[PDB]
RNA sequence: CCCCCCC
RNA sequence: CCCCCCC
RNA sequence: CCCCCCC
RNA sequence: CCCCCCC
RNA sequence: CCCCCCC
């Protein structure tokens, strides 16, 4: 049945149409100079309003990659969305969607700032303290790549582990600038990967181009590693069953287990059948997604949720357990084997 | 996943741009015999500024291959840089971004030191001890190829390594040039692969240029032996579980190591896979590295660590041991084995 | 029947007679050295109006053909337009239909620019940046050249395209004028093609006798380049007809396919006895085009554009397919085959 | 289509006219003794002027073919210059278009010189040595042939190829000569192809008037053997195409080569049709070239130029290659096949 | 009615 | 637009 | 550039 | 309905 | 996030 399903998804001869009526801003790579600074006054100032960071870092994405190819990621992604391009303005951007008020309002905060830790210090500011440096981009980018591991969780989980792992994966980004608010930067990212799904299928197009470039950063190869860890998102059930298959967990060999094996090999065998791009399904929200639940094998999620407890890997999973004596069972023997 | 990861990253259609706006300066071979003089006049005399020292090393190199073929290499490291040609003036060099200032100020101190040398002295200055000998650029690089061997590390513990191999390796030279300071040289080619990363892909073609050349002086053989010294360079992990694989270490059969030993493998059959080029991953800084960690396998690495302290390889490695308990019995039976 | 209606077309023994109270300009070949500079006036400065630039390049074809025979090629076009000679004031040009205050808007544009890069600059001007170039009407040629092969799309797409492609193809006179805005000289062609449908002829007998020369500069040779790319305009469905033949679908045999296939050959057997000029029907808005048309096969179509499909080439082509369960067989079967 | 380009270019009843007011130098066979002594009086001798080389390399081919034939030449190539005679001056020759200037400055130079090497030496010159051998004028247009082989490629790449060729193309010479400027002399051919597009054509006559020739000196058989290593200059795809299918690669079978082969063969059709001409007509800057391109087969130039780099013969090849992961198989493919 | 991609 | 290696 | 032995 | 930990 | 010793 898994296997007609997705012949069904897959084998289909006609394109959805959505955002019809919807736009959607852009800069082009002849900006990138420009909008570095404002991906960097938004790091080392304290303001009070982030509505628009992750915005702000998608629109450097868009440079990186370029308008066109950028409009092209938009189209295939399923959404017809049109692009409008950025301007300048007496210089600062006038970018579509964010007011022009905030961008003022980021400029000055972060003027008034520098004035301020010029006036009263030293002087002696360095090269990767001050907003233009060319990594500040790449910083915002840093937190929206960490939230955007968290996708598949929760806001409040996202959020918190959000902050835990941005004090030190981005310690030094924290040191150059001491004032960079994570919490509310990511509540935007947050915001824009829900609203707009279609950021999802950009965001996932510069770290595959960043990926595939031949040389870079550090804070490049940093949101590399990060958005290679939401790979797997949404799936950790099929992660973990792999893990429950390597421990050699005994009540794998129970009679249920056994009765439902044959349907947990046909979604794994589906999900070798995608291929490369199954992982980014849940990160996507591709409808397609679902097909990979291991939902209708309770005893098998039993089991392999027991393995987890066992060995400790479940941590604060919120994944319900439908066969208590089971789950039970199979912690007992991972805990017994871990020991 | 990881060969999914791999999959993703190297089937890519688009290539990325980067350095757009920027420049970088080469020397063409007919200036060879012209550079050399310089790259040798940095090593005799004692400079109050050594800043564009590792800049020198480069336009050597540039020489080398010849100044198409740096382009070329610079083009195919991902780097859009445009390579902007050398020229004479009276002669001395004007390498662009190279300040004049600086190159009158070492010949001039040079030269002054040679007129010193030759005036008090007796009059014998052998043919290896001027500046304009063949093998000073050799020798400056040899200095770069110390400090590469050290890009993983960090600043202060690549430049203490580079001085105190440097007093052993480059004893000839250190016996021929009295007066060059190591520790400055070390530091400017530090920066200079920090700061211009396209700079490592022509270093290390370099390197490739003069291993594969069918005869050369001791000092390339040298430039060569640390080059190569260089290869694993920021996975020293994976050679020190090859060796305690090697070393038959019993708390490899733990329960939570060959729970993990799949994805071990899966990493080396990655490494496999990318072949050669894999080594030379970090030294690139290729976005693509991070693939070969180690750092999901906890309790493989905290193994492989008590192995290597056991046999007293771990020197003073600063990594992470996350299993203490591991870490501790195998190192308790890798120096009963050593003993 | 096919052949009998282009029997009838082709045997009409009475001319039409259509533009007869009109007239039009033309620029005698005594005054090419003047065009000259006025097609290279609009393209290093950066005019508010571009509306005339496609008439100032048809100025330059006709001083290239001559004015004798650019009335015999608006005669021989079905045409009775009275070309209007051109004249010098004080030296600029007045051209009929195009305002003297456009010509001395643009020429006094150019100057003001010319003085302002003079002025600021250093005074190295190269031969190939000033507005005199013997290429300029050729550059400005090339954009025509450009939106002519667009002419059977529409608008956006044409303007969209030109811009997308003379970014790259005319990237070297581009960077000789940093300043030329291709977008609007774009539109301002597209105009004239819709407008004079004659200047289609015109520009097509430009291209046959440039293509016919025995030498000739780089520009020309683009520019020949160009107008072939643009042979089979309006006809993408016989030579995606003729590749999927080459790819031997299976779904050509299917019964329909099999049933339309000897209409099929009759329309290609129409092209083959048209020749050589029927490629430039749909240019040339030639009544005679659409007897080439295959939409009375909808099942061969819709193979055809499955095919096409499969093997990627269809790219964003906005023709129907009729027969929807062809062309997703079609479509399964090429991309089957191109795996 | 490209049948029906080639048709439409070929089938012209008009003519062009270009360089109508302009006018060129030959010199007449009467002459040549004269003319024999400046060719050589460029090689010996070491000029700060080597400006115009080239037009007396092309005075000596006017001189061997004739006036009125050289006339006829330029006629039939399609240019309107009016030819212009050589006459004598109290001797020594005014050639239009050369200043009087440099031919005495290059005399005296050449006198200079050799009452330097006779006074100083023993006087024992031999019948090679002088300036008015016979094979002198040859010797120079073995430097024209050496970068006329590189007109379709850039200059730098052309002079230095000119340079590395003929210090063993013509190390006789040089061994004869031993101040002649290679490099200097190969700049003035380059400007003179560049400049007059004409003597490109007499210059391909010369050398079918001499391979046609039933005796010759070894100046002369080297002279044509370099002309003929440039006849299939602009067009080494079609060459590394033709190579590819001896090679019998695989990925010449994949679904995409297979879906072009047909245009491919198309190319290689008007090739045939076009004939011994053919090969010159990028040699010519012939507008008609262009049809031979392989541009519009993305996926068999990029399997071409991988063939070609697995066997080694992509050298240092600037082409595009325009599918990476065809071109990476070929390459690997051919490579395979070469071990 | 026809046309509609890429180069 | 085209061209781009070696001999 | 080409040629290059033996008979 | 699906998802849900840690890095 | 990754890296981190010695030669």
């Amino acid at each position: 049945d898994l296997s007609y399903k997705h012949a069904i998804l897959k084998e289909s001869q006609y394109t959805i149409k959505r955002d019809v009526g919807t736009t959607t801003a852009v800069t082009p790579s002849s900006l990138q100079q420009e909008i570095t600074l404002l991906c960097g006054e938004i790091l080392y100032a304290k303001h009070a309003d982030y509505k628009y960071a992750a915005e702000i870092g998608i629109q450097y994405i868009s440079t990186a990659l370029g308008s066109e190819r950028v409009q092209q990621i938009l189209r295939n992604s399923g959404s017809e969305v049109q692009v409008v391009l950025t301007r300048t303005y007496s210089q600062m951007l006038d970018i579509h969607g964010v007011e022009k008020s905030w961008v003022e309002e980021i400029d000055k905060e972060a003027r008034k700032t520098m004035a301020t830790l010029l006036k009263e210090s030293s002087g002696n500011i360095p090269q990767n303290q001050r907003p233009s440096a060319p990594d500040t981009p790449i910083i915002l980018l840093c937190v929206g790549a960490l939230i955007f591991t968290k996708l598949a969780s929760t806001i409040e989980v996202g959020l918190e582990t959000t902050v835990r792992r941005a004090n030190r994966v981005l310690s030094d980004a924290l040191k150059r600038y001491p004032r960079m608010d994570i919490p509310k930067i990511a509540r935007s990212f947050y915001d824009l990967f829900e609203q707009k799904v279609y950021h999802r299928s950009l965001f996932i197009e510069y770290g595959k181009a960043l990926g595939s470039s031949s040389t870079g950063s550090k804070a490049e190869s940093l949101f590399v590693n990060i958005f290679m860890q939401a790979y797997g998102a949404g799936q950790t059930m099929l992660r973990w069953g792999v893990i429950a298959r390597s421990s050699n967990n005994i009540m794998l060999g129970h009679v249920s287990v056994q009765a439902e094996l044959k349907q947990v090999t046909e979604v794994y065998d589906l999900v070798r059948e995608m291929g490369p791009e199954s992982g980014l399904l849940h990160l996507r929200q591709s409808p397609k997604a679902g097909l990979l639940s291991l939902a209708n094998c309770p005893n098998f999620a039993s089991v392999v949720l027991g393995n987890a407890s066992g060995l400790g890997i479940i941590g604060m999973y919120r994944g319900r357990v439908p066969n208590t004596e089971l789950f039970s069972a199979a912690e007992s023997y991972a805990k017994s084997l871990k020991e």
